[PDB]
This record gives structure tokens, sequence and C-alpha cells, in this order.
């Protein structure tokens, strides 16, 4: 699941009603585990579920798993710091 393309392949049967969708999820390191709206990061193994209207997969990645190596080398530490400045 190291590549954006491989992670996308898991999202073929992502539920239609979820207000967050595969392109943003897979970009943020997530792949679909095949149950409900549950996804996991390929790097930190953090899982997220219960996605809401307005959620951004990067923000949620930084909110819950700020020590993720993938996240730090993609968005940088300042981005992560800013997420926690206001939550
Ligand atoms: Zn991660
Ligand atoms: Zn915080």
């Amino acid at each position: 699941m190291q590549t954006h393309a491989a992670r996308m392949r898991t999202f073929m049967y992502w539920p239609s009603s979820v207000p967050v969708q595969p392109e943003q999820l897979a970009a943020a390191g997530f792949y679909y585990v095949g149950r409900n709206d549950d996804v996991k990061c390929f790097s930190c193994d953090g899982g997220l579920r219960c996605w809401e209207s307005g959620d951004d997969p990067w923000v949620e990645h930084a909110k819950w798993f700020p020590g993720c190596e993938f996240l730090i080398r993609m968005k940088g530490q300042e981005y992560i710091n800013n997420i926690h400045l206001t939550h």
C-alpha cells in the first residue's frame, strides 16, 4: 500500500453515502479495509472511521496521528502544529 495508485484500488466499493471520498483519502496515505467507512494509514497503521461532512483526510491524519512519518514528510511539522493550534 506504499503508492497512491495501490491505495486507490482498495476504494472501488467505498460507500456512496460517505461525504469524504477515495482520492483525498488515498492521497493522505489511507486505504480501505472493506468494512463500513474504516480506513488505515499504510505508514503509521492508524485507523479512522465515522467520517463527517467537511472532514479533510490530511487534517484528521494530523489531529489523531501527528507522529506519522508519512504525514511529516508530506505536509511538514508546521502544518501539523497549526492543526493543533485550534483543533
Ligand atoms: Zn499515518
Ligand atoms: Zn492537539
